[PDB]
């Protein structure tokens, strides 16, 4: 019954993340669109000392969210977030209830934030090698359970927390955003069509075809313009090793 | 009934979160110690084939920690097995049951592991600057409930996750051990003790005093050799400027 307030930007995978879990959930619950790279409001610090999106408040008076209450419950770090959603809605199902199946979702979701997001994030912004990048999703892909399905099995938070960026690679790469080398472009789109990675792109396709991620998504196309927005994704400049 | 192994190393921090755990949860569990960054026995990657302590086995038949059975499950991932201890054994409250209690212990191992965790590796393994790693602990710090308790108030899991890198920290600059240079050795002591960061030494006393960590520590001197045996902290070694 308390109120769930989400403040958001299309551009970044990590408010996705908490989109997508919300709408798993069937929660009631208000986003809010923060400028956070360009131009933050004076009041966004109220809702996220740390100033990053996404922020969420919980319970607290009805408000504005551009008038954040002080008694509302301010939480931060996305993949937290994504716990305490499972937390509030138990009949939802979000994690498994056997312990070895939640613990494979933790997992999945340890490697990920561990290693292979920072390599996406020093290969789209710092034009970092790609190889590193695509040896850590073999790995992440071999954690998946071979047959289909979701990183757990069934469903979880954690195919929340891995399918922002993983939707977010194909339409990037054809639109050439990124510091990366062309022959790194090349280099990945050629990989990720491979056979070698026909286990993850079935993984997108079934995170991709579920209604919470159409109706957390604006599209390819502006999902890429949302992104051209990002300041460190410079237009024109490439780094080369 | 099921067994717990735990493969460990004494220098290990990421281990050391998961020793910690389990005695909080009076888990039966075995520990099996490798030799990870000098000598990994050739059977190690069946029980981690991303070839990382800590690792766990959990169930299937007994069987001598270096003879691991392929029937049992395969758990990587410091914090996932924080997790799916805390879910073994639900009577021993290793989280609060409280969702916004309980995110708040995500939210701080979240904040460790993203913004903390880093800038201690930058700091001990490249001699880089100090102050980033002071503001960050600062962050850290304010995170704490400030009029005393654990991170989540009572004790949980966060508090596992952290403790061994912060416990490891004042006894590693009292040996000038990592790549830092004597100056900013100094600095970083002197700012430990100061009153800015009276509030995180108030809680590594607090973490410190509880057997958890008394049972899984080999003492502040025993600790500074077996870092020793660590080749990125490079004994006898700093950077300058
Ligand atoms: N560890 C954070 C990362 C969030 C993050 O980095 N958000 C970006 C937007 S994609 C941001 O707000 N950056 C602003 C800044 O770092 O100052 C989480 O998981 O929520
Ligand atoms: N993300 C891992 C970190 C584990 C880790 O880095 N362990 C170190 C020892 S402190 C290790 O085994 N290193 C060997 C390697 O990286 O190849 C966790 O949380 O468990």
């Amino acid at each position: 019954t308390k109120q769930i307030t989400l403040y958001t930007a299309t551009f970044s995978p990590y408010a996705h993340r908490v989109r997508i879990a919300l709408e798993e959930a069937g929660a009631e619950y208000t986003t809010y669109d923060v400028d956070i790279l360009r131009n933050m409001p004076d009041w966004f610090p109220l809702v996220n000392p740390l100033k990053k999106i996404p922020a969420m408040t919980f319970g607290g008076p009805e408000v504005p969210p551009d008038q954040p209450s002080p008694e509302s419950a301010k939480i931060a770090e996305s993949l937290a977030m994504l716990e305490f959603i499972a937390d509030l809605f138990p009949d939802a199902k979000l994690l498994p209830t056997d312990p070895v199946l939640r613990a494979r979702a933790r997992t999945f979701m340890a490697l990920y934030e561990n290693y292979v997001n920072g390599q996406f994030r020093d290969v789209w912004f710092l034009g970092t090698p790609a190889d590193p990048l695509l040896q850590a999703l073999e790995m992440l892909q071999g954690a998946l359970p071979p047959d289909g399905g979701f990183a757990a099995g069934e469903w979880s938070i954690a195919d929340a927390a891995v399918i922002p960026f993983l939707a977010r690679m194909f339409p990037y790469l054809e639109a050439g955003l990124g510091l990366y080398s062309k022959e790194d472009g090349v280099k990945m789109r050629k990989a990720m069509a491979s056979e070698r990675f026909a286990r993850i792109r079935q993984y997108v396709r079934d995170c991709r075809a579920r209604p919470s991620f159409a109706n957390t998504w604006a599209g390819d196309a502006e999902q890429v313009e949302a992104a051209k927005t990002v300041p460190m994704l410079r237009v024109g400049e490439h780094h080369h090793h």
